[PDB]
């Protein structure tokens, strides 16, 4: 990792190398007070077109449930890519610590999940790039879900829709619904839907159950019919018959206690100001990117 820089606007919090941000540096923005994660790319090295487009595409995503891009900084050594850091650990860990969530708590997170995924579907041009298994939580005492859309260890096949395993072509949006259903199930049950109950992680057995949409909610987990219905409309092997995101938004289970401030960062209890963010112009960013090609 390069030496600390811009210590006038950022404080060094901790250098890490494990997680959704991978080898990164945690810092705290002294002006905005936001915790961020800085990723470094060697100058004139991977400063390819792919990096350029990932930054540009990601910059446009401004939803409270998606890990935001903050800014790019040139150091005399690497390109610094700064982004929001989710410090609450993985959604999955919270589920494990609780054993399983109640219906109400699962709904609270599922609402956020759907709002975020729906926003990605509208903003992104080519889809098929959502890693819901590694969804994170922010550090707030009232957990906000954070989807990670970037990449500058693979998990359960349960998350992989049947058509993603078999068919050569598929609609990424419909596959994402399957993934959200897997997340919902795990929240409500405390284990994955198609994997062998617990002890064995037999990928051969999991795949087999996935393709045959073989799942069973255990007897001790009491679920409302609305909820149960929603699950049955998501775990459908045929993609053309799988409920869509907009239909999930109109489902009775999803509509109960739907907070009005789902898409807002700044609310009555949560502070956020876009003008405190280092909102660089796309021209400014491109300047730094090209200027970063010079070693």
């Amino acid at each position: 990792l390069p030496i600390m820089h811009d210590s006038d606007r950022y404080e060094l919090v901790k250098d890490i190398g494990s997680g959704n941000f991978g080898v990164a540096r945690l810092m705290r923005d002294k002006q905005s007070n936001e915790l961020v994660a800085v990723k470094y790319i060697e100058r004139g090295e991977k400063i390819a077109a792919n990096v350029k487009r990932e930054i540009i595409n990601h910059r446009s995503l401004r939803h409270p449930n998606i890990v935001r891009f903050k800014e790019v900084i040139l150091t005399p050594t690497h390109l610094a890519i700064v982004m929001e850091y989710a410090s609450g650990g993985e959604l999955f860990e919270r589920i494990c610590n609780a054993g399983r969530f109640s219906e109400d708590e699962a709904r609270f997170f599922f609402q956020q999940l759907i709002s975020g995924v729906s926003y990605c579907h509208a903003m992104q041009v080519c889809h098929r790039d959502l890693k819901l298994e590694n969804t994170l939580l922010d550090g707030s005492p009232a957990p906000r879900l954070k989807i990670c859309d970037f990449g500058y260890t693979v998990g359960t096949p349960a998350y992989i829709a049947p058509e993603v395993l078999l068919k050569k072509e598929y609609d990424g949006k419909v596959a994402d619904v399957w993934s959200c259903g897997v997340t919902l199930y795990v929240m409500l049950v405390g284990a994955y839907p198609f994997e062998d109950p617990e002890e064995p992680k037999n990928f051969r057995k999991t795949i087999h159950r996935i393709l045959n949409v073989q799942y069973a909610i255990p007897d001790y987990v009491h679920i409302s019919p609305e909820c149960r219905h929603l699950i049955s409309r998501i775990f459908v092997a045929d993609p053309a018959k799988r409920i869509s995101i907009p239909e999930i938004r109109n489902h009775e289970w999803f509509l109960k206690n739907l907070p009005a401030d789902l898409m807002n960062d700044n609310t009555m209890t949560t502070q956020f100001d876009e003008s405190d963010q280092p909102g660089q112009s796309i021209e400014e960013i491109m300047q730094i990117i090209a200027e970063a090609t010079v070693p």
